[PDB]
């Protein structure tokens, strides 16, 4: 495992997975349970922290930028699909600032 | 610093000359663009021109500050615009370059 994927796993994933705002992102958006039959029509590449966490556990990624895109897609889906005033956008914004903070200090 | 210098000369240069960068090079003009509700939804406007000026006048203290500004620019676009607007796609494309370039920032 590269230095960077190790960093994304041990520093970034560790910080975001246990955050108090993380629960809505720990598993794929359930459009039935959440009652949103337009979600999969708007968001065509769903993404979530469980998938990224699993992929980091199973050495699915070949480069750090690959794991970094997944994080970006997860956040960007939220800002694209949700109303500007939904609390989830603000939770997503808080997590993403931590993501960016951490990645500013990723090795190499 | 070395991280701020990299964001200026590697990251910002690549993003600035891109064929999709032109809507992001200067602040959104809600008058000239007919968007009288832009500033009611978007309370912190941001744009590459601002970020570049700040890089040049030593406004930033740490790299993460400047990257935070990049993100706000992209997020404002996703939040304000309809999912189907071409500008969302131009944002995502530029944002992938940003993330790629940021992954190779010297620590
Ligand atoms: O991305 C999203 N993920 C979730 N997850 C979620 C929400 C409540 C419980 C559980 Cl266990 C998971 O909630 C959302 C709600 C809405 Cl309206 O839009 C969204 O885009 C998202």
């Amino acid at each position: 495992v590269t230095n960077q994927l190790q960093y994304l796993h041990k520093v970034v994933m560790k910080a975001l997975w246990k955050h108090q705002f993380a629960w809505p992102f720990r598993q794929p958006v359930d459009a039935v349970k959440l009652g949103l039959p337009d979600y999969h029509k708007i968001i065509k590449q769903p993404m979530d922290m469980g998938t990224i966490k699993r992929r980091l556990e199973n050495n699915y990624y070949w480069a750090a930028s690959e794991c970094m895109q997944d994080f970006n897609t997860m956040f960007t889906n939220c800002y694209i699909y949700n109303k500007p005033t939904d609390d989830i956008v603000l939770m997503a914004q808080t997590l993403e600032k931590i993501f960016l903070q951490k990645v500013a200090s990723m090795p190499q």
